[PDB]
């Protein structure tokens, strides 16, 4: 059977307008709605991401986690000429799909896709990919890695004063260590944008509990 | 209008006044159409029905009313003399629930309390003449299942044999509540699996701007 | 990062590759950390049913994280197929990875979609005559409709075993009334208590007797 990401890409290729990032994003949205698949990042979170990018005009963005490439298209389409997105993806098939999604969108020249784990690639950014400091980091990979990778980014000298970290899913499934750390630290000035997450077609459950009397 | 007011209007325009089954079927029909709407679970409703028929509670506490589907579904199975108390924090939802019960003809069995569970629970004995509760349906804010259960205990509102039924203990999940009642010798627990077509929860994005050391 | 995706990461970092037993034990270990041993309660019944009937073609409705697929596939005789329907695409992907790590991928075909869409395609698209066993473990609202649909499509024969999971209260009274009331099914109920006084899991076995 075809992967979830392959099917999304195929719908884009058959329905979106080539070279039109907005058309690509709408076709992903339309397909996920039709299939009743929950979106990793939809338009609600996407509008928050757009607003941050437009406010800070980052020239170099690091993205942790690519999925089918929706978020990469969402951010890359707003980058100025000369600006650059680096996307880390641990799954080689998602990395290939993201590359092909960006190609269809006409955004291939703005994005470099790195296949591997964040903690293996981050220490290579300076020498292997000629990075000085990052202007913005979008964290959307394994939730238990947000704080370690933030500390790793700091230890590697990849953060400058004014680097924007934008972290998805900090409430659900949640990154409570990351939040407590950056909010408590004087090294980070923190703003939280409330939104929503959707679940579709998941196992749930009920509990019956019969009180036995005080014990 | 609000999404719950539209469900109420659909009931009032299509269901038979005085017929709880008709009201329940109309809500089900309307929610299935509307893609924004939480669908009603068949097996979940049957679990609720079976729990009420098995224990025949004379006094039920419901935490979280929403639009009144569950209040109609439970109150329709209460024996004469039994009552349901429903706590709902949203005033428009409390009003719609009252109108749903009025249309179903069930309003004499139910008392709707508009407010927060941890404010209202301590008032039950003195203000609403409660001795102990026979059954509690937990369906409100998931992070409140555990503290409100502990509060129901502390207030002396549970007796031996009181049945707690908690929904959504896996998604979004109430792991601390489950750890408590399963690990406590004060509760005998049974788990029922279920399936959710759709659920929307609060999430957020954090913007953290590095300042330097 | 999802609740099921972390089970897969825990298996990958703890179980022995190609060994279905250690994969099951890794999942059982993981799920018991955070509490009831449903894997054992449910899996003990599944094992006994599979070993009694030695099915050559099993249809599994619902996969979740792949535990049940690894559980049944590890017991299948050489040349036996498991077809697994899972509507959630993330759970389908996890189950495939779970089966890959256990070394059972060649016994199983994962179909990602809804049972009412997929069941009518089994004969044409997946070269199915009739099924030897069906494991109902998906949406309880679909237990009865899919049982009727499997009949209508001609996918059951005399002796086909249906086994329905988590029938306790029951939340599926219409399904039970149908198979128990019908002379076309001989029925057995299993209640697993493990060492406790409450039912950890309950299952209905319904054996098709033929059209009537
Ligand atoms: C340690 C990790 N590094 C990366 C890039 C990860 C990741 C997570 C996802 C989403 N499935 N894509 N990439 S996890
Ligand atoms: C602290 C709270 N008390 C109550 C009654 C709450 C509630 C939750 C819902 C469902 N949205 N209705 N009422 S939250
Ligand atoms: C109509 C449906 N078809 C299928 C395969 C469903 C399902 C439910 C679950 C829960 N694990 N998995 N697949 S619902
Ligand atoms: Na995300
Ligand atoms: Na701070
Ligand atoms: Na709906
Ligand atoms: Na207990
Ligand atoms: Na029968």
């Amino acid at each position: 059977g075809d992967t979830k990401e392959q099917r999304i890409l195929r719908y884009v290729q058959q329905n979106a307008k080539p070279g039109d990032p907005q058309s690509v994003l709408e076709a992903i949205d339309t397909y996920c709605t039709q299939k009743e698949w929950a979106m990793n990042v939809g338009d609600a979170k996407g509008q928050i991401m757009d607003a941050v990018i437009r406010e800070y005009s980052p020239s170099l963005v690091l993205e942790l986690g690519a999925y089918c490439g929706y978020s990469a298209v969402r951010m890359a389409r707003l980058l100025q000429p000369g600006a650059r997105l680096l996307t880390m993806e641990i799954n080689p098939d998602c990395a290939a799909i993201t590359q092909q999604m960006l190609n269809f969108a006409g955004l291939q020249d703005k994005v470099t896709i790195l296949n591997g784990a964040s903690q293996d690639l981050i220490p290579q950014l300076k020498k292997k990919y000629d990075v000085d400091t990052l202007d913005m980091v979008f964290l959307d990979h394994w939730k238990d890695r947000y704080l370690p990778d933030t500390l790793l980014l700091e230890k590697c000298g990849l953060l400058r004063k004014g680097t924007v970290l934008l972290a998805d899913n900090v409430i659900v499934p949640g990154t409570p260590d990351f939040l407590a750390y950056v909010r408590g630290s004087s090294s980070f000035e923190c703003t939280h944008y409330s939104s929503y997450l959707e679940y579709m077609k998941v196992v749930d459950g009920l509990e019956k509990a019969i009180y036995q009397g005080p014990s």
